[PDB]
């Protein structure tokens, strides 16, 4: 698990459950290629997106589908999604946790990057 | 003046209006002495709290009554209030903006310190 | 105008000055079309991006070049940029402020939407 | 473990390690009584502050000593500490995670409240 996503809900004070997440990797032609996807569990965590072998050096985009989340709760939010774009593994393999804290008109994201 | 407070609402995407704010200065006996207070404006801002002459170096606490704000909107909040505790330092820039972004179970705060 | 962008630096406690900002509008073929751009001022603000007439309902992306900002300060950042993607809606209030608070490995963004 | 504190560093993209945390509870005379303290581990987490029996209804203040943290890293921060004040267990026993994300001139905090 070199890539994990965690999502929290700042309105309910809870994990954000059943949040869809799509990961893209920039290809040689500079387009965004689909790389992995999944949804957060009851704990707000999404594990198993990729493997150490598959998660090579590259520019990755983690799209967290916040609008679908809020609308599934009957709330009309501001943003379409939260996007997190970063270069990964440029100094060799690392483990990445992308965390996001959601409100209807605001979000924050941080990364925790560790060396295994 | 040298101290402004700005409060935003992350749920509604708006200034947080009519929020009570209290500023305290730390006394020699380590207690918190009332210093200044007011309510945020329609723009979520509270100006005119103090003056350059009165705002000396020291430790200050800005207490924002977030609980009343959320209850007035019919929303159940986690915190009793938000508190921002910091040292005023003459070495650094002269004007302090303390900004707070409010959610029912979360808040963020930053300082914008300029000349 | 109807759209302002404000960028703050959480490390130095200051406006984020001379940060490049690009605004895109989503086209019918789902691609991102350049719409407006500029660099933040000494106050961390970028005004005059668009007008009421040009800023129609639709999906917009605000891309903030955070990587260059941090590198110019000699600090190693995590993100390639910060992106804020949202729908402009005529039903809601008329003026949009997109604010971003920057750290090397984190950012926060909020929308202040007023009449 | 009805009360856990987690602290992250937004400058380094890491857990905030060795952060001192002091918890107070408001007493009948309206003063802040020392309740528990500890420091964050290598994972940025502080476990074992209290027990279900001891963690009764009350108003609690969690003081995270952010200034000592930044200064131990040779950085002069703005805030003295981050304070989190909340009523706990007013609708019966809950589990609380208090999370904080730190920068030198800014911090954010959120709560995750679960029912065991
Ligand atoms: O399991 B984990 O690795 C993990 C990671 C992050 C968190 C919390 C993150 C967080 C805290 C405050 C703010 B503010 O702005 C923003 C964020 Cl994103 C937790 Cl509770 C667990
Ligand atoms: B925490 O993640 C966080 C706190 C505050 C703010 C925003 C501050 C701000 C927004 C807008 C204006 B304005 O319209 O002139 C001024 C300020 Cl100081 C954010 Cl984004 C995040």
């Amino acid at each position: 698990c070199p890539l994990m996503v965690k999502v929290l809900d700042a309105v309910r004070g809870s994990p954000a459950i059943n949040v869809a997440v799509h990961v893209f990797r920039k290809a040689a032609d500079d387009t965004w290629e689909p790389f992995a996807s999944g949804k957060t569990s009851e704990s707000g965590e999404l594990h198993g997106l990729t493997t150490e072998e598959e998660f090579v050096e590259g520019i990755y985009k983690v799209e967290i589908d916040t609008k679908s989340y809020w609308k599934a709760l009957g709330i009309s939010p501001f943003h379409e999604h939260a996007e997190v774009v970063f270069t990964a593994n440029d100094s060799g393999p690392r483990r990445y946790t992308i965390a996001a804290l959601l409100s209807p008109y605001s979000y924050s994201t941080t990364a925790v990057v560790t060396n295994p």
